[PDB]
Formats: structure tokens, sequence, C-alpha cells
């Protein structure tokens, strides 16, 4: 499974352990333990989380740094991302379309906003080129490239803190950009484990998006 | 699939398995924007050095059963998960810890030693016959159970990933640690051992800090 | 601070950083009552919390084991137990006849409590004759019940502090463990009280904090 | 205390919870005498029993470039705040070329100090240009460099901070980042003595702070 997002990134599933099943077969041993999916709407609307724990994923994402950076700040959770230290960086940065200005009145029309954005890209990373040309160290010279800059990493996550990510991006005080990540991992979670997901936003998500939002 | 019995009663059984060795080497590999020779050099590589956090993309669950003082050492292990049998919700099953006579080889006591393992099982069993009593006579299940001894067997589910599995090795898998504690590290080890060879192999040459692995 | 639980064990406060003024500063990475306190309602109505995680405490308790087996389970903060290796006593908790109360039993309360006293004994006997015997503690002990009296520290910040309070001082825990969390939910109250305002407000999930 | 770092950052400590003596008191579960409380901590730090330095709590100030901020928020085990680029200054972290030192390159040192400025200034520029022309600030914010300037708060366990003091007070970590680490490690041993030594002694892993003082 991979998922297309903005310009040039994208959300795809490398690995999953367990699915609805194994956090019934965690909840079973309290009480010595169709019906399963009972008990994990009861888990659900009830408070009991820690069951939903043994169910994890692996996903490859690819996003903008300012993205990346926001989603990092989930502590509960395992990250490896490619080196600005250790590796060329590429000539792919997230150019806004001009759609993305729609709702905002403005001195210059969308394209001419979209077209400065670019300019400011090229001269920034042709720049770097002379740099690193130059005998200048990758991990001095990259300090010049733009936050729009894309970049790639692992994630291994379970599926409650998961739900505690969903809660927070999948959410329109989030920002836009993010949203569409979230709404990726919303999909592909939702393909792993429906039963989960169905109690989740009808007992447990604090969100708005998702319950106006297929999949 | 595996199980493996620990003392008289207890085990140690795996559920689920995430990954295996590569799940390292390409959460690695990544870094670098990147053949089976380079591969297991790799992961040696990333354990000589301290990398650990690829090995974060391993993980597995088991499923414990064994006696409450061995538990509670158990838990301490903050960064993993838990479910367990809840003694205040259900009735407890006449199964406890009796350690046998060989449990004191290297210790003379005044009474034979099998005459340590006939006291132990006499408390044990009236503890648990007062247990059932005030339980029929109506007393609340969670306040009746706090007369029964802590060698009574408890069962819990536990998913932990790879770093965190070593730690734990690090310190029950020692001759310092309880006995008891040690024949469930070693069944850990061996689960271990079993789906991440390369991984495994390279934690004993240049990590492992026990003693008795 | 000391506040006596049950009929042996008890909660103390023994050190603590910061008050609610910590979370204020922390929110606004910076560094008038009335502005101050309005924040603090405001990031406790909207969720967020990580400000809290800035205010921390120490406790020194003293309780039944089965009580620690259940406070244990809580992962975010740190704890060090009695092992007897730096610090041993042996002390049971035997509940009151009151504790039995509303449910109509077949013996006298006071008969459930003598049983519960009579088993301790013959359980603590037995122990010390082992150890006379030459069985090493960590052996032995394994007869005694679970109502055995432990000691620990623990610490912990505002915002784990708060999903400890919305777990146990709540009627579905079990009764002892109440006890333990009305008193941790005292000293907070002291030491934080803008903060705890606002937490039985907007945030509050149990019951019986509001009813005490 | 407070230190400065690099051109325009700097570590400053906001509040300290207890001293060596908190980890002696949770080692022992109690509550006197040096020779021997001071005999504990060194017990520990050398088989091991890191639990105890737990109990002893640190919160920082820091003023760092984004680039360095981001390695460092990699360290999970602690508590951030940061300043809102979408809600919440022209500073930007500007090599000497004294820092090139040691790099064989085509054009003098301090060509490259301009080099790196005029693109500063530039991309500054049409960040300020887009923001009066009326496009939002979390989206304006897009072109600037990662050299930029980030402000945020850190609370830390003792335990947890010789973690971060081991990985990054080392020559393996970017030349950055190891001088923060170093004005960290100044305030920890101002308020741990006794600990900071047993680390060092029988702990640490790193390599610059057996080198360097304080
Ligand atoms: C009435 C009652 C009955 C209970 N019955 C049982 C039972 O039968 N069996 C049983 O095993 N337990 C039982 N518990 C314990 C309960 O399941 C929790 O383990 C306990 O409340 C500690 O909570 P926590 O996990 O939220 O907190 P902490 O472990 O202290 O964690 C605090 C927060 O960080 C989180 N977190 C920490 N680690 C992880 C992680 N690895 N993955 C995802 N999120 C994480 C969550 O957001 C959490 O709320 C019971 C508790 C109560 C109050
Ligand atoms: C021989 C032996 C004797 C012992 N004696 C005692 C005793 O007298 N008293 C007692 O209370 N316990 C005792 N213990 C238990 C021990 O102190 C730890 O609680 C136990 O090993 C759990 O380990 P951990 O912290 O390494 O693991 P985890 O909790 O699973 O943590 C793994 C890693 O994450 C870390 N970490 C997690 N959370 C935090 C945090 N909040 N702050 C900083 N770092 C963190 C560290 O890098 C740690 O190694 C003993 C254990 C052994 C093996
Ligand atoms: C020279 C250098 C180069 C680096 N290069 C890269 C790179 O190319 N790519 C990249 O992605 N990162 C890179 N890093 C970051 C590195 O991979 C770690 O993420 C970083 O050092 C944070 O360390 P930590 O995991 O030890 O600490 P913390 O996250 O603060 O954790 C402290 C302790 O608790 C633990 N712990 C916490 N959470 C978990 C968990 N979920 N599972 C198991 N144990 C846990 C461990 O015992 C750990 O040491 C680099 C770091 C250095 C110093
Ligand atoms: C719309 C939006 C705006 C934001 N604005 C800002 C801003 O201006 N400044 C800023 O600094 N950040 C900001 N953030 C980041 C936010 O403050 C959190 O850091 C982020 O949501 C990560 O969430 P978490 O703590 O719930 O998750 P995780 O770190 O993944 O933790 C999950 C659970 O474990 C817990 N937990 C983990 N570690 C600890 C700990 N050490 N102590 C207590 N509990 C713990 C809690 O129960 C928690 O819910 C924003 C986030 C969103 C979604």
């Amino acid at each position: 499974m991979k998922i297309d997002i903005l310009d040039k990134g994208f959300v795809e599933l490398v690995d999953v352990m367990g699915n609805d099943l194994s956090a019934v077969r965690a909840a079973r041993v309290s009480f010595d333990m169709e019906r399963d999916r009972h008990l994990i709407e009861y888990l659900m609307k009830h408070g009991h989380e820690t069951p939903f724990e043994h169910i994890v994923f692996t996903f490859h994402v690819k996003a903008p740094i300012f993205v990346a950076r926001q989603w990092f700040r989930h502590r509960i959770a395992s990250y490896n991302e490619l080196s600005g230290r250790y590796s060329k960086l590429s000539y792919e940065f997230y150019i806004p379309s001009p759609e993305r200005l729609e709702g905002y009145k403005t001195t210059i029309p969308p394209e001419r906003v979209t077209e400065k954005i670019s300019e400011i890209v090229d001269k920034a990373y042709r720049t770097y080129l002379e740099l690193i040309e130059s005998g200048v160290p990758r991990e001095v010279a990259r300090i010049v490239l733009p936050l729009n800059l894309y970049t790639r990493f692992f994630w291994t996550v379970n599926a409650r803190s998961l739900m505690n990510f969903l809660n927070l991006r999948a959410d329109s005080h989030a920002q836009w950009e993010i949203q569409q990540y979230a709404l990726a991992i919303a999909r592909i979670f939702k393909e792993k484990c429906p039963w989960t997901f169905e109690a989740f936003l009808k007992y447990a998500y604090k969100g708005d998006i998702l319950k106006e939002v297929q999949v």
C-alpha cells in the first residue's frame, strides 16, 4: 500500500503485527477468559485502552521537514530518518499549488505567490551546490536549504499511540499539510483494523475531520 | 508458536512477531539513502557502536505464566506493554510454586530439605482453605485474596521490542538476579535467538552484559 | 505533610519542583494573578497538557503489596522499593469490621477480621521457622501473604499524576487504593491550587473527588 | 546561570529539584554521613543501579538553530515546549570562517560566510514580502533556512541527561550540538558534583568530557 501526498510526498505501509483479534486475545487474560467484535466496542467506551497496545505498524514516509518536525513530537514510538549529514540532498521541495491560498485575499495572485516560492528554492539549492562543489562539508552546507525540502523516515508505532496521533493531527486545528498525512494513516489503519477503527470514531475519537471524510 | 515450561507449573509462550533481522537493516539503511554479505556486517556494525534505534523495529508478543513474586520484578520494565489476570475479578486456581528439594543445592539446613518442601505446602494449603472459606461466606473476592501468599501463579501478555528485550536480558539473565527469574530470562533468550539469529549473535558478542548466556 | 492510610500505612511528601506558575512559563517559553490563572484553565480546557509536565513531585509511600502492584502499573514515572540491601520490617494490613459493611456475610465481620489475623500469624511464624532453619529469605518470604506492607519512593510529573487520579481516585478502583489516591490528591491541591482547580472542572474523569 | 553558544544561542537553567543526596535517600527509601553517602553514589554508578538518579530533575531554557533542535528533540524520555512557527525573529546561525578550518576549499573561507549570509537575506526578504501580501504565516515560513533559531523548554531527569551527554558530548556528533552538551554538562556538574564524577569514572562512554574541563 502506497498513498501519494501533496505534490511529491507519500505514506507507505512496511509491516504490521496482529489485527483486531490481537486486542481481544490480550484482553481475555483478565477474566481468565461476533462476541469478539462486541468486546472491542466495550473496551473502547469504558476506557480500557491498553489491550490495543498489542497491535503494531511500521510506515515509510516521505514528507517536507516542517511536517516531519511536528510528527516527531510524538514520543511513544520509534523513528529512523535519512541523514542530512551523511547524504547528498535531492532537488525536491514542496511547492504549494495555487488552490492552497484560496480563501485568503492577497495583494498578488496565487500564481505569483507560488512563482516566488519556487524561485527562492532554486537560488537556495543552486547556492547549496556551489558550496558542496567548493569543498564545504555537507553537514554545514545544508543549513541553507529551506524547511520545504523533502525527507524520508520509518515509523513503528502501536494502535493506542496511533489513535492519539489521529486525535491530534486528523483535526482542523492542526496544519493542513499534516492533515493530509493523517488521512492516509487513518485509511491504512481502517483497512487493517476495521472493528477497532469503527469503535474508535464512535467512542473515543476527539478530532473532527474523520467523522466527515470517508476512510 | 513456540512454548517453554518453567519451574513446576509456569511457562513462556510466543504469540506473534513483527519483522526479522532485515527489518533493522532496512530501517537503518534508510539513513544513507540506500546483499547478504553486507547486511550481516551492518547489523554487527550497529551493535558495536551502540546504534540501537534500528532494532526497535522488531517486536514480540509473549504469554507468560509465573508466580507473583517473579511477575512483580518483571513488571518494573516500563518500556513495554502488559495485560494481566485480575485477582479482584475471578476465583483463583490452586496453583502455587512449591520449591523442590534441589532448590537448596548449597544450603545446609537444620531440617531436611524435603521437610522444607512439606512445610511450604502446608502454610500454602492452610492459607488457600481460608480464602475459599471467606469467599463462600460472602466476603468480596478482592478482600479475601489478600491472605494468599506470594508464590501464587498469575498470567499476562507482554509486547516488547528487540532493544528493550536486550535490556531485560542484561538484567535478569545474570547470576546476581534470583534463580526463578533467571529461568524465565533463559526462555526469553531462546525464543529471541530463534527469530533473530544475526541480531542475537551480535548481541552476545558486542553488548550482552550478563554472565549466564 | 504526612497522612496515615489504612491501619499502618501512609503517604508523605518528600520534595517538589515548581508550582502552578511553572506550567505558565513553559507554555509561553519565557524566563498578574488573573492573566496566569486564565491561561491554566485555557490549556486544561483544550487538552494542551504538555506544559504540566514541568511540575514534579516525590512521595514516600507505605502500602500493602497488593495495593502496590496496581500502583506500579503506571509506567510514566520513577520508582524505588525497599529490598533490604540499603535500608526490613514486617507488618500486615488487617481490615476493620467496617470494611465488610454493606455485604451480608455468613459469619460476623468481626470473625472475617480474626481469620485474616490468624493466617498472618501462622504464615509469619512459618517464615521465621524457615530462616532460623537456614533457608535464604529470597525463598522463605514466598509464603508471606499479599497484605504484607512495603515502602517506596515515587517521582511523577503533574500530567501523569492527573492520569493516576483519573483512574484511582474513582469508585471503580479498589477501596484501599482509593484511600491512597485521595491522599495524593490533597497534597497536590496544596502545592498547585490553580492547576488542581482547573483539573476538577474540565478534565477530571473520576467521581469520588467531587464528593469530598 | 546562563551560557552563550554559537553566534546567537544559549542554555539557561530555570529550575532544579534535589541534589546528590536525593539519589542516596531514594536508594535506601528513607527520610548525614558524607564519606558514606558519596561511597554509595559510586557503588550505584559502578554496578549499574541507575534508577535512583531519576529522582533528580532539571528544566532548561534553550535557544538554538532548527537543524540542532531536530537532532536534540530526538531524545524521547524528556519533556518539550517550543515556540510556535505557525503562531508565535531575524536570527540565523551564520558560521564563522574558523568553522571551515581544516577543510580544503576552492574558495576563501570568508566567501562561504558571504555566500550563506546572502541566501539567508534573500529568503528572509521573500518571506516578509509574502506575509504582507496576505499569505498565512504557516505557509510563508516554508522558505526559511534550516539555520533559523528557535527556543524551547526542556525538563529531563539525571539518568536521561546522562544518556544525552553520552551521545552528544562526543566527537561523532555534529560540532554545533557538541557545544550545547558542554554547557549542559557544566550546569549538571555544578548541581550534582558527586554524581558527575562517578558518571565520568564508571559510565561515560563519550570522549570530549574527559579532555575538556567542566
Ligand atoms: C478499575 C481498574 C481496573 C483495571 N483492571 C486491569 C486488568 O484486569 N488487567 C491489567 O493488566 N490492568 C488493569 N488495570 C490497569 C490499567 O489497565 C492501566 O495499566 C493503569 O491504569 C495504568 O495506566 P496507563 O496505561 O494509562 O498509564 P501509564 O502506564 O502510567 O501511562 C500514562 C500514559 O502514557 C501512555 N502510554 C505509556 N506507555 C505506552 C505504550 N507503550 N503505548 C501506548 N501508550 C502508552 C498513555 O496515553 C497513558 O495513559 C486496571 C485499572 C483500573 C483503574
Ligand atoms: C540484581 C537486581 C537488583 C535490583 N534491586 C532493586 C532495588 O533494591 N530497588 C528497586 O526499586 N529496584 C531494584 N531492581 C529493579 C531495577 O532497579 C529496575 O527497576 C529494573 O531493572 C527495570 O529496569 P530499567 O529501568 O532498566 O528498564 P525499563 O523501565 O524497561 O527501561 C529501559 C531503558 O529506558 C530507560 N528509562 C525508562 N524510563 C525512564 C525514566 N523515566 N527516566 C530515565 N530513564 C528511563 C533507561 O535507559 C532504561 O535502561 C533490581 C534489578 C536487578 C536485575
Ligand atoms: C552521532 C549520531 C548520529 C545519528 N544518526 C542518525 C540517523 O542517521 N538517523 C536517525 O533516525 N537517527 C540518528 N541519530 C539519533 C539516534 O538514532 C537516537 O534517536 C538518539 O540518539 C536519541 O537516543 P536514545 O534512543 O538513546 O534516547 P531517548 O529517546 O531519550 O531514550 C532514552 C532511553 O530510553 C529508551 N527508550 C525510549 N523509548 C524506547 C522505545 N520505544 N523502545 C526501546 N527503548 C526505548 C532506551 O534505553 C534509551 O537509550 C543519531 C545520533 C547520534 C548521537
Ligand atoms: C494543533 C496542535 C498545536 C500544537 N502547538 C504546539 C506549540 O505551540 N508548542 C509546542 O511545544 N508543542 C505544540 N504541539 C505539540 C504538543 O504540545 C505535543 O507535544 C504533541 O501533540 C505530542 O503529543 P502527546 O504528548 O499527546 O504524545 P506522545 O508524546 O506520543 O505521548 C502520548 C501519551 O503518553 C504521555 N506521555 C508521554 N510522555 C510523557 C511524559 N514525559 N509525562 C507525562 N505524560 C507523558 C500522555 O498520556 C500522552 O498523551 C501542538 C500539537 C497540535 C496537535
